[PDB]
């Protein structure tokens, strides 16, 4: 299926309902579900690739739109201060969702560790 | 408009080196916030990714293939996370673009 069966790819062809703030042709922002900020939202791309560790060498424009996207969207959003882009891979990581995904969390001070 | 990461580019001062090739440069963070934490930086200077342009996707989309590829290399077979950092609320501390690349250890959420 294009963007595949995860909750990502349902949102994707529209299937579950979400709270879009940009889409192109390969790539898709909204907000997330469970905000751990003020604002934030996920960047992902349409194309389906399972995690960050198994991208091929031609994803590196993709990868790197999903970062451009990422900071017009939180220009376009008002987070003039600042904001973290984070991507989570595997168990350690923390990922619970196994389709590349780029959060962006602004509207307070990120603290460090990042987790 | 030099950055402490400029100079480790231009091996000035040491830096325990991962990988290089023409446009980027991976190395260990000095202040290490995981039993492994490392940088992928591009060699050209953007000072921070909200001034980054269109033309650079490619360039940073290669920053996340080299820290994949380094993170497999360095064992990081149960996971790790990825880090951009902008600007005072992102808590950028170089204004330099630079992916951290951090596991070894459970990362936790929310990520800071
Ligand atoms: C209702 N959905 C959720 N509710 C709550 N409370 N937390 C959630 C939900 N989905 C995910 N998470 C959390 O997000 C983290 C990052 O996941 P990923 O975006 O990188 O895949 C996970 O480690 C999580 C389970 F702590
Ligand atoms: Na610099």
């Amino acid at each position: 299926r294009p963007g595949g069966d995860t909750i990502f790819g349902k949102i994707i062809r529209k299937e579950i309902p979400a709270k879009i703030i940009f889409e192109d042709d390969r790539c898709l922002a909204f907000h997330d579900i469970s905000p751990q900020a003020p604002t934030h939202f996920l960047v992902i791309p349409k194309k389906h690739i399972s995690q960050i560790s198994v991208a091929e060498d031609d994803d590196e424009s993709l990868l790197g739109h999903l970062m451009i996207v990422g900071k017009k969207c939180a220009a376009d959003l008002g987070l003039n201060k600042g904001y973290r882009m984070v991507v989570n891979e595997g168990s350690d990581g923390g990922q619970s969702v196994y389709h590349v995904h780029l959060h962006v969390l602004g509207g307070r001070q990120m603290h460090w560790p990042p987790g």
